[PDB]
């Protein structure tokens, strides 16, 4: 689909109704696999962190580490398709502008590329923006070809505010996910038993981020 049709006819109404929106086959197999290739290249060349310290043993050789991070601006050599992805996310958001909540999105973060190494680690339940830091939408792109969560785990489980039920999102290849970043969407990553990659950017609301800057401060000489 074109960004505009998908945004107007699916993403906006879905986000406003549920605060979670799943878009399958966002870029298609060729581009998706190119992104996968770049992400794996970054991994294989050591551009990721060693991963979140999960268990700190008395000894450190047996330390267990979870999700590995790298921040990608999108102009880096070898990250050209990632930059293409980020631009396509941005086009999708731009063609929603004004219609997602009352938010006026005026910026985003760089891309946080995560790699769960497949050793059983996941990510604890949390809220992305609990303190009013300006992030209003979480956007995640999944690159894991033929992911079977029944075997490999790694479901993102969201606990939408004031609902008994979970929303389980499998980290399926070429899948794009949006959710409100605030307390309406606590979530966790269930233990991943295979290598799981995802690419996250957060979009800022202009007003929230403007007054976050006020409360959190940016110093000029007298
Ligand atoms: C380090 C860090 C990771 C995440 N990632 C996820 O919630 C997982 C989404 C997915 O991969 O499905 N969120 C925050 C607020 C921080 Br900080
Ligand atoms: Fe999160």
């Amino acid at each position: 689909l074109p960004a505009l049709k998908l945004a107007l006819e699916y993403i906006v109404p879905c986000m406003n109704k549920h605060g979670i929106c799943v878009v399958d086959d966002f870029l298609g197999k060729e581009t998706g696999q190119q992104i996968g290739d770049e992400v794996r290249a970054l991994h294989d060349t050591g551009k990721f962190t060693d991963g979140q310290l999960v268990s700190q043993k008395s000894d450190s050789s047996k330390d267990i580490r979870g999700d590995k991070i790298t921040w990608i601006e999108g102009k880096e050599p070898g990250c050209e398709t990632i930059g293409l992805l980020m631009s396509s996310m941005d086009d999708l958001i731009r063609h929603c502008n004004g219609k997602l909540g009352s938010y006026k999105i005026n910026g985003r973060t760089k891309a946080m590329v995560a790699c769960y190494p497949g050793n059983g680690t996941g990510y604890v339940r949390h809220v992305d923006n609990p303190n009013g830091d300006g992030r209003c939408v979480t956007c995640i792109y999944y690159l894991n070809k033929d992911w079977d969560a029944k075997v490999s785990g790694g479901i993102l489980r969201i606990f939408p505010e004031g609902k008994a039920q979970f929303a389980d999102i499998e980290p399926k290849f070429d899948r794009l996910l949006f959710f409100w970043s605030d307390r309406r969407n606590p979530h966790e990553v269930q233990p991943a038993y295979a290598t799981r990659y995802a690419i996250t950017v957060w979009y800022f609301d202009a007003d929230e981020r403007a007054r976050a800057k006020v409360k959190y401060l940016v110093r000029v000489e007298l």
